[PDB]
């Protein structure tokens, strides 16, 4: 079974940054379009960003355009999501998926949790 394992989630204040990673098994990682998706409280899974096999083209959902950057390192079988200027509405579990013929396939991986919260400062 193919593994698309997510990491990098955590808790940040609004305006903070997090970098997520999606690490794939196998030897043909570079041949597929790849994408990030997220599931916010009470909602379904929704598109965040996608990138072509070669990395030459990317697409973003409107609400993250300009703040998030998708990238990949094919030599390391890894895709990244650099999330800057984070907002509470970005709180969700984030999942990566591999693109096929008109479908995004999840494969194995439990997602990574991202919490963006304006809370009291503890210092």
């Amino acid at each position: 079974q193919v593994q698309l394992q997510e990491s990098g989630g955590g808790l940040v204040q609004p305006g903070g940054s997090l970098r997520l990673s999606c690490a794939a098994s196998g030897r043909t990682f570079s041949s597929y379009n790849m994408g990030w998706f997220r599931q916010a409280p009470g909602k379904g899974r929704e598109f965040v960003a996608s990138i072509t096999s070669s990395g030459d083209k990317s697409d973003y959902t409107d609400s993250v355009k300009g703040r998030f950057t998708i990238s990949r390192d094919n030599a390391k079988n890894t895709m990244y999501l650099q999330m800057n200027n984070l907002k509470p509405e970005d709180t969700a579990t984030y999942y990566c998926a591999r693109g096929g013929g008109s479908v995004w396939i999840w494969y194995e991986g439990g997602g990574t949790q991202v919490t963006v919260s304006s809370h009291h400062h503890h210092h």
